[PDB]
């Protein structure tokens, strides 16, 4: 209900747009940047928490277009004298699709964490081993635009 309200508000009244550029991927516990990118809309809410709606493109194992689009949210902390430093933890609820399965929309739910300074943020997820080519951390820079 509040989740439905929140997504919409980002949809209807975004405050910024963002560019997402993949940065690094590594295997959880150690078991060129990754191809792709995305863009999105976002806002900081009155709790100072982050809401985003994004669309990204990657390349799958067959070198085929692999989209993901979704909503991201992070509970955000600004613990230092310079309020521009921000750390966050939340999740993303999204949809992806694969050439092998005729691009049928499939639900994805993943964790999110980030550390940034003002409009420049290192943000990441853990892709669980339940997914093909999973059990990896995947991180990107997010660049926030508009004042
Ligand atoms: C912030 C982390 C930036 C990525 C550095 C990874 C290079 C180590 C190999
Ligand atoms: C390969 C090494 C990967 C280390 C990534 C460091 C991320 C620190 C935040
Ligand atoms: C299902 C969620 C899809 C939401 C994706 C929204 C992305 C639109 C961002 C357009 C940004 C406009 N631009 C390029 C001038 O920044
Ligand atoms: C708020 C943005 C959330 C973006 C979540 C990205 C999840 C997909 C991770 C990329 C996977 C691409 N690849 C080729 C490694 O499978
Ligand atoms: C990207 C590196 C990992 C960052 C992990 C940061 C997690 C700190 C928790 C931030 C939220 C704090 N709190 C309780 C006010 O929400």
């Amino acid at each position: 209900t509040t989740f439905r309200e929140n997504i919409a508000q980002t949809w209807q009244q975004p405050e910024h747009y963002d560019l997402y550029i993949p940065a690094i991927t590594w295997h959880a516990r150690f078991a060129e940047r990754p191809w792709g990118g995305g863009f999105g809309l976002s806002r900081w809410d009155e709790k100072g928490n982050w809401h985003g709606l994004y669309a990204m493109a990657f390349k799958d194992s067959w070198n085929k277009w692999e989209p993901i689009a979704g909503y991201g949210w992070e509970s955000t902390w600004r613990p230092l004298a310079d309020e521009n430093f921000h750390l966050g933890l939340g999740f993303t609820a999204g949809v992806t699709a694969r050439d092998n399965w005729n691009y049928i929309p499939l639900p994805v739910l993943l964790p999110l964490a980030s550390v940034g300074y003002g409009p420049v943020t290192f943000q990441m997820t853990y892709i669980p081993g339940t997914y093909n080519n999973g059990n990896v951390y995947f991180a990107w820079m997010r660049f926030q635009f508009l004042e």
